[PDB]
């Protein structure tokens, strides 16, 4: 099946079985992802340049942001096929990663602006100073690298699904059976990539290598989370904000 085919040098492109888990993982995040270019509206320049009037900004919106990730896993049903330990891990593991890989391919280049939600469009400054730290400039530095692969809704879709089943977060059961879900994923993104033909030389590749950079955001996130707990007050965290980054 698969590896004789890449033996010969054919790039399949997706399965009759595979376009409808394809359709289903796109009409999820579709459905979560709300005209992006017109719709924002800019954050203004005296918030930013921890600044708390600029911490108060996001933590608004950052309710709304983790709930978009749930009800992304909500939407798959490979992911209601898992325990609530699972899912709860699984979760609180990929939801900032998911989150920043929307932020990154909302990225503007002309106004250098990441566009936080379809909504609140900020700068490398801002976001950093409002909380974030060093992960604003890898959101953002990931943002230019990833406006080059030109990714539509599906590759992106797949790409979080990918994150979302990762069997290596610690407290996991059915770890077994988290690696065939990814997998499936992993299999259908690699097929429809050949679908797409992209003009870039080792693509699949190099977009494996995202996925990676999109787990040190979140691990550098779990340590600003830290950081944004000791210089802000708690009377700004929003009751999910903490349930889902708290140990
Ligand atoms: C400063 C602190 C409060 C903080 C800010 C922060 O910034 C972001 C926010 Cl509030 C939302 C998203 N986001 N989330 C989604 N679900 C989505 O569809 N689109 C999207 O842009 C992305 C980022 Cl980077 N991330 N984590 C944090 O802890």
């Amino acid at each position: 099946m698969e590896e004789l085919q890449k033996s010969i040098g054919h790039k399949p492109e997706p399965t009759d079985e595979e376009w409808e888990l394809i359709k289903t993982v796109t009409e999820a995040h579709v459905a979560t992802n709300a005209h992006w270019k017109q719709k924002r509206k800019f954050l203004p320049e005296d918030i930013g340049q921890v600044d708390l009037e600029a911490f108060s900004h996001f933590t608004k919106i950052i309710t709304p942001a983790i709930t978009r990730v749930v009800d992304f896993a909500k939407k798959l049903p490979m992911f209601c096929e898992l325990p609530c330990e699972d899912q709860i891990i699984l979760l609180k593991g990929c939801c900032m990663e998911i989150m920043s890989l929307r932020a990154a391919v909302r990225y503007d280049p002309e106004s250098e602006t990441l566009t936080l939600n379809g909504e609140m469009a900020v700068t490398r400054g801002q976001l950093k100073n409002g909380g974030l730290g060093v992960v604003s400039d890898a959101i953002f530095d990931l943002g230019m690298s990833l406006s080059s692969f030109n990714l539509d809704d599906t590759e992106v879709a797949l790409l979080q699904a990918v994150l979302l089943m990762s069997s290596d977060r610690p407290g996991l059961a059915c770890v077994e059976r988290i690696e065939k879900y990814q997998d499936s994923f992993l299999l259908a993104f690699e097929h429809y990539i050949n679908y797409r033909k992209h003009h870039v030389t080792h693509f699949w590749p190099k977009l494996l290598m995202k996925v990676t950079d999109l787990r040190m955001i979140g691990a550098c996130h779990a340590s600003r989370f830290l950081h944004m707990k000791v210089e802000c007050p708690t009377e700004l965290f929003p009751p999910l904000f903490l349930e889902v980054f708290e140990d």
